[PDB]
């Protein structure tokens, strides 16, 4: 089996993203017989396509559990629903802001996520890491990747498992807007970094 | 030197109390030259003060830090200001709701906390601890062990420094709150704790 | 030109719904020549539908809208999606809690709102009216109800447009949950009914 | 009677404070037998004091309710306490930025609000208004002039009844804020307006 994981660059101001450092730590892993690929993904329109499905050809992975950073979120969100439109609360890294478009002229409205995301959470709950079920992975960069890897799964057969996990701020990323009005949640790294080897897991198991 | 940690049992409903927690790892240890002394305080009125009171007299700290639970909050805060005053929002764990009454009658409105709370700040923030100042402690037992304790400062000449952090829920205290609604913000538990450690460093460090 | 608005009842043990109010104040109403019809329906899965499928075949409107209350929202929401599932957080008015099942077997997994949402927050704006579109209606009865009544519009023709406006607590909701802590937004029931209005008079203006 | 009430002047990028709207609607009205005077203060530390102990000393009042702009507050807010300290979290209208500075050099730490608070915010539930007491009134403009006012109080004898209360947003100032991402509570304006009133009344009921 193969695992591919994905993560994003920093993005929207910020100095880091933890999911680039999630990527990073996991690749090269193996979980029992099952390898993992990491890989970092920009946070750019077009682009993150390109490298995405390129990487999907290039591994096969059975598995690819998409990471990112969802700002203001208090714990791990399981991503329930990819939706095929665009609509850029901000611009992308290359200050690209569609509204209002397709990501797939012509694809379904939407495609709910193939992992098996209510035992992930369970999961998640008795591994002590606070983690609920999300509806929306907003029309930025998070759901157009969550939405092109579902499409290739429908499309091409693999992954037979997609879907998408938000992490909150780490606790370092909160230090500068504190000089600045509200204090967003935030969770330490290595239990982000855990609540993403959790999904693996409870999809393995799941898997054959 | 000596230095009072305290912390509170579980209220509220709540499973667990981290400061409870914290307390009694804290409890025994050495920070440099000093002592440090964890003592776990009942949610009550009238007992805790009693309780309090009691410790003060028998370990007579240079310095006491008060540790209390803040729902809801999302980094650690550093109280400014302790009030005379009580106004339960919930009862206590003996069911005592006390409604507008002083702490102690006759004495001041308000003293300001004697820790070098923006010295704490500071050193918690390049320690990578998301921390602000809070300019109130409520006016439930957080805020009426802060205001007795700097109270005895000023009334005893003894602890030097007083004061008051309240931490965040730890991780595991959000799991069952998820079937049931909103989701709290959290912070590691292992965060907190040297949260507390930090605050006794640059006391010790701002005494003498 | 026909109108349909609908609201719900009372749910989650509140003594009111603003959009049983909304309802019933825009029953009977004409916008220029336009009839509307409101209807209040039961937060009831299974009921709910044979209600709302009854009420379109007997009135065959042009336009629909459909109003809910989104308790904690700070302003008025417009609906981007309707997602086929339900997922209820709590149990119906009938104690029915629905898990991870389909609204219609087979069919999209989403529909698009065919209301013109753009202009409707527009416009809004320009009223002095604080609104934002929604990428997610919950999968509780809002949610069922928007995406039935998309279904309808996609598979028997009328209405030509479909969606949902979520509203926030008016402020009397608010009264008895100042005791217990969180003090969540609202908005006063006569901007809310005048948020109602305007999809129906830019919907209007945007058909033939 | 007579009765002082006063707002504040646009602060911090905002195009609008409600409370000057509040304070020259309100100003020249009589409530029953006693006179009502509306007074706009700046947003300036030295000026505001200058402007509020000169209208003070002019009008000499029996009541002086003082209201403020609190971004980001749901209901209305009735202040407990004004502290004898001023941190600012940004600049004043005049680019001054007080940091960790007391209001009087010598005063007590806080005074106690000498409204009917409690009765205040009972008449403003059974008018339908949601409000709640606050516990900080911030250490920015708001809270200086309430200590001053309080101070004023204590020192000369008059204003016998010295208090604060915090607004909400209004809807029309949320508009802007929309494109920003995060969206903020807000109260009408007729309702605001309505809830400085109640504290008027009540008020002056309590005075004999």
């Amino acid at each position: 089996m193969k695992v591919l994981v994905t993560g994003f660059e920093p993005f929207g101001g910020e100095k880091i993203n933890p999911t680039e450092r999630i990527a990073k730590d996991l690749d090269g892993i193996k979980i029992g017989d099952a390898q993992v690929f990491g890989r970092v993904l920009p946070v750019v329109f077009g682009k993150a396509k390109e490298v995405l499905e390129k990487t999907l050809e290039e591994i096969k992975p059975d598995i690819a559990i998409h990471v990112g950073l969802a700002p203001g979120r208090s714990a791990i969100s399981i991503e329930r629903i990819a939706v095929n439109a665009i609509d850029a609360r901000i611009p992308d890294n290359e200050g690209k802001k569609i509204e209002d478009e397709p990501i797939v002229p012509g694809a379904p409205t939407a495609y709910f996520s193939t992992l098996p995301i209510k035992k992930i959470m369970k999961k998640l709950h008795e591994r002590g890491i606070p983690a609920y079920i999300s509806n929306s992975a907003g029309l930025y960069l998070s759901n157009y990747v969550m939405y092109l890897s579902l499409h290739h799964s429908a499309t091409k057969g693999y992954p037979k498992m997609s879907g998408f996990i938000h992490v909150p701020y780490i606790p370092e990323q909160i230090i500068d807007k504190i000089g600045k009005g509200q204090v967003p949640p935030s969770m330490s790294y290595e239990m982000e970094l855990e609540a993403v080897k959790v999904p693996i897991e409870v999809a393995l198991e799941e898997l054959l």
